[PDB]
């Protein structure tokens, strides 16, 4: 291909020192520049929301010499804006004359110094947004009119959740990161390397920009908690501009997204937030690569599961009026529940029968020394589990099924020694018409309960 | 511990046909297993059998009374080894034979309810026949429960 580039000319008549590589300008000038010019257009829509109000668009370059003109037009019946032209420092170059019929705001000019760097501004500062949507044609021209910005490719992948501290809502994964992004000014020519590829290794996006002192795509992991362990990490630029970023990862991440009110049968998000650390108009997030599996299927290992991944580019605000591109993939969990039926539902339901089938004895003697004795069970079976079940400081179902539960294993007991005393006055048949009594409607009770809280819990009532 | 060690070398793909050598020392372990069914099974199996021997006693007031009574000593031994035992989010096999051991001496406190009742109506050779009834299918159930385990995670079925 053809290449490009800045160069450093040195021209000689009768001067043998030329063609050594010595250039100290000597003698009678003999040569210079030579020769409507060439002309550059461009359309844009923009759109001015309750957002963003106020707009401006950096021009690229103009030679000393060069006209430039530039008109806004109503896409509806949205008022005609304020329009001006100016120069990177800010210092004024022209105004928008309204124009005869009242239709279109369209200013003009052209260039002074060997560069006039402009700038172009429109805004809707006039009047108070009602509904915000007002919308612009604005057309634009010199006689890339606008200099754009240049487009990465994100990727991520994740190999491992690692971590999830349920009281602190925040998270723990391991992953891989990827950006790919074609920038001319990167440019490496080769004769000094004597190769195709210049490699950063070990470094922050950051600190290679510093060193080489020029913008590149740096970025944050949005949530991160404290340090990231970074491994394999890499910076590759080729000689066309064309640039890569590869670093596999190790982050903790603030996630308050958790609510853990339906635990264990709770879902969650993992978000995994990459925004860029410079704004829209430098760098933005154009596609996502699914450099590898997204998710990574080892799946014996278990303890939380994955239903889908959907990871996705948009545009978030940040200070100065800092809109920067957001890579977002997010994770979406729920528990493995066979864990959480089998080894706390299954048995608990035995212990409650158990205070439910001694009921039937019509020995209360006996009725009470067992249902006493199968609280204790209870309690006993309640901190066997408080392991597995974590400390918040407020309450998840099974925290609220579990209350319940002891309750009405409380109230056997309650209930037994109450026929027992009236077994000993002689009304027995009052006390074997409430084991039956009971016998009914403490089982209803429990699964009227239940009932009760999956719709309190899970049915948007 | 270590069972055989194998070190090895071999080459994988990375960044822009990055192809690069990786030298791969991989040890072979297993646990202590001395540990785990001393500490763990043998005294497991003697709650157990406790629930089975007192199936023979025909006396079902005092069979219920133990019966109820093991359970609690069941759970109570549960969560002295609950330490040694890890929370991971899901069922290891030792988690699975432990809510199958609970399980089935809950119903020994079950059966021993029904069967007290049954004597107190006065249908106590029903009762009686239970008792051997159990005896047999029950420690039946614990052998082919585990024969289930064993095929169902050890033996490629
Ligand atoms: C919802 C699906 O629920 C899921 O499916 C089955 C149901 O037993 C289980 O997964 C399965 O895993 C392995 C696969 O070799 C087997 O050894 C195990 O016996 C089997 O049950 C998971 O533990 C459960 O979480
Ligand atoms: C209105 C009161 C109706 C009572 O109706 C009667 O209740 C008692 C206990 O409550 C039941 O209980 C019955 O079953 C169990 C057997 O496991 C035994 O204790 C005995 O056979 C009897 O008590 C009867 O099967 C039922 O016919
Ligand atoms: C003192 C005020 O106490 C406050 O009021 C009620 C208790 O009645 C609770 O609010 C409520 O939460 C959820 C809403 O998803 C309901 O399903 C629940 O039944 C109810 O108790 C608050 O979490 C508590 O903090
Ligand atoms: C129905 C068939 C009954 O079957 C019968 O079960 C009982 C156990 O309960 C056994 O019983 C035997 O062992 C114990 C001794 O410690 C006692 O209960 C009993 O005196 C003895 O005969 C018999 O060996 C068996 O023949
Ligand atoms: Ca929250
Ligand atoms: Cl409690
Ligand atoms: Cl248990
Ligand atoms: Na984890
Ligand atoms: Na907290």
């Amino acid at each position: 291909t053809y290449t490009t580039g800045s160069f450093q000319l040195i021209l000689g008549l009768n001067a043998p020192q030329v063609i050594s590589g010595e250039g100290e300008p000597e003698g009678e000038v003999f040569a210079s520049l030579a020769s409507k010019p060439e002309a550059h257009v461009q359309e844009l829509e923009i759109r001015l929301d309750k957002d963003t109000r106020y707009l401006t668009q950096h021009t690229r370059n103009l030679q000393p010499g060069d006209t430039f003109h530039a008109l806004v037009e109503p896409i509806g019946e949205a008022p005609l804006p304020r329009l001006r032209l100016t120069d990177s420092g800010g210092k004024p170059l022209a105004f928008g004359l309204i124009d005869q019929p009242g239709e279109s705001v369209e200013l003009n000019y052209t260039c002074d110094q060997d560069i006039c760097e402009l700038v172009v501004h429109v805004d809707g500062t006039d009047g108070q947004k009602d509904s915000g949507e007002a919308v612009y044609r604005l057309l634009v021209g010199i006689n890339s009119v606008f200099l754009e910005s240049d487009l990465v490719t994100v990727g991520l992948a994740v190999d491992q959740i690692v971590g999830v501290d349920q009281r602190s809502e925040n998270f723990s994964v391991v992953g891989t990161l990827k950006l790919s992004w074609h920038d001319p000014k990167l440019g490496f020519s080769p004769d000094q390397c004597g190769c195709t590829v210049k490699s950063f290794e070990d470094a922050s996006i950051r600190a290679v920009a510093g060193e080489i002192n020029l913008p590149l795509p740096s970025f944050s992991f949005y949530n991160q908690q404290g340090n990231r362990w970074s491994q394999n990490q890499v910076i590759f630029v080729t000689p066309d501009g064309r640039a890569s970023y590869f670093e596999r990862f190790t982050v903790t991440l603030q996630a308050p997204d958790f609510d853990f009110l339906a635990y264990p049968f709770d879902r969650q998000k993992f978000s995994i937030k990459v925004d860029l650390a410079v704004p829209t108009n430098m760098f933005i997030f154009n596609e996502i690569e699914r450099f590898q599996q997204v998710v990574g299927d080892q799946l014996g290992e278990e303890e939380w599961v994955v239903t889908s991944y959907s990871q996705e580019i948009t545009e978030v605000p940040f200070e100065r009026g800092s809109t920067n591109s957001r890579f977002t993939t997010t994770l979406l969990v729920k528990r493995n529940l066979e864990y959480y039926i089998l080894r706390i539902f299954v048995p608990l339901f035995l212990i409650i029968s158990v205070s439910w089938v001694i009921f039937f004895l019509k020995d209360y003697g006996r009725q009470l020394e067992v249902a006493s004795g199968n609280l204790l069970v209870f309690v006993a079976f309640n901190f066997t589990i408080s392991g597995d079940l974590p400390r918040l400081g407020y309450l998840t179902v099974l925290d609220r099924f579990m209350i319940v539960s002891f309750c009405l294993t409380a109230i056997v007991v309650l209930i037994s020694v109450c026929q027992k005393r009236l077994g000993a006055v002689g009304k027995q048949a009052v006390a074997a018409q409430i084991d039956t009594w009971v016998l009914v409607i403490y089982p209803l009770v429990y699964s009227l309960y239940i009932i009760w809280v999956y719709l309190r819990f899970f049915t948007d009532h």
